């Protein structure tokens, strides 16, 4: 019953807006619309979600559900698929497949299509029932669902590193604004410190480090500043201070 | 075969990764799989792409293609639309549309998908015919299609400020790293100063301003560094400069 079968595929799409990328329900989602086996493999060759409803006979597929990895020669050309191959097992005659390649499709009759989001394959979509052969309505479901699963990894990604470079930038700001004392202090503060959790009143530093309390005591505060840190300390006898950025004391120590 | 119709479209998709977004290019390549015409518009209605074959009976149309900009009362019950209308002219018997949207679909057996992505409706997708029924899998197509089109305003309104948010960037640097004293002086340089073209003898502004040669001849060097702006010295005997970044002079005055 076409149409239906992806505009809900496109029901999912819409609805996964903010919640933040989800395989697995969205996997379902494909089984579902489908009616097939459905595991989604990343670049690298890492199972990112997949999903089942009746057990198999695929031996070789397991391994990587308990390692995530799969070794670097048998996933490996799993990706150099140039594109879809349309119904697959163990006894079809092609030689576009290598004599190195024998055992990962295994069992259930299995299709595949590459997932392929910004100009990259970024990774692939096995599908694998055990009888009923894969329909030209059942591979157009796949492109879409794998052109939509890619462009969710995509999605997904961005997400992930785009809120790298935040604290990352976020860090280079706070350290860009301190003085030659300032950093100074905030140098020798977790050079003789541990974590981000940390107390020893800054009183102490002072007399010790030769920069007046005044700045250390400040130097401080301009991590309040940007973030950074955390302390609201306790009339002085005694200052705490732990971080809210782990980017932090990595980029200092590349000082 | 549909299939092909729609990898056909895939194929596309894949090679407008580099290239930066074109939407006729792909209203064309809609308007080829599909046999219809392809209009797209947007959230404020401004058409983006279209795309046709044949001479049409729609007047209220083309209005648009020559200001961008449609009514306050004709484009939004455009909007309105809660999802995919079927097939439409101006016969059959529906309560949806209000009684203020009557002549925006004039001519071609019209049809109506909206895009949506980033969890927002973007836009709207207009296919239209003259006789041949809209079926099933021309919808299947068009919807996709949307989709499509979809992400791409996405991928280029992201584009649009990932970058409108540089220069402001990059600016709010320059400046930032300026000392009192410097600031002050490129300052005191644009207020006497008109657009982004100047020639002005930084000897005789020293003088006029109260400082030295020296910094005003040194901070301007340094939004040069941060490219903000050109000047390429002459052996002093008149100094000239350009601004290499608009959102610049703005944020001064913003001091």
């Amino acid at each position: 019953a076409l149409l239906q079968k992806t505009r809900i595929i496109n029901s999912m799409l819409q609805a996964a807006a903010g919640k933040p990328v989800n395989f697995k329900e969205m996997a379902e989602t494909l089984r579902d619309v489908i009616d097939s086996n459905i595991f989604v493999v990343s670049r690298r060759g890492k199972l990112l979600g997949y999903s089942i409803n009746q057990q198999i006979e695929n031996d070789r597929m397991k391994k990587m559900l308990e390692d995530r990895q799969f070794p670097e020669e048998y996933t490996k050309n799993l990706f150099n698929v140039p594109e879809t191959s349309s119904n697959l097992d163990i006894n079809s005659e092609y030689t576009a497949f290598p004599v190195e390649n024998r055992d990962l499709f295994q069992a259930g009759l299995t299709t595949i299509v590459p997932i392929i989001g910004g100009g990259e394959r970024l990774g692939t979509l096995i599908l694998s029932r055990l009888q009923d052969q894969f329909n030209d309505d059942d591979l157009i479901l796949a492109e879409y669902g794998a052109t939509v699963v890619g462009m969710e990894i995509l999605r997904e990604k961005a997400e992930e590193i785009e809120e790298e470079a935040r604290s990352k930038a976020v860090v280079q700001m706070a350290i860009s604004s301190l003085s030659y004392s300032e950093l100074e202090a905030i140098e020798h503060i977790f050079e003789e410190l541990d974590g981000n959790e940390g107390l020893l009143v800054a009183s102490k530093i002072a007399d010790r480090v030769g920069i007046t309390r005044s700045v250390i005591v400040n130097a401080l505060r301009k991590l309040e500043s940007a973030g950074v840190i955390e302390s609201r300390s306790l009339g002085m006898k005694g200052t705490y201070i732990k971080v809210l950025n782990n980017k932090f004391l990595i980029e200092l120590e590349n000082l």
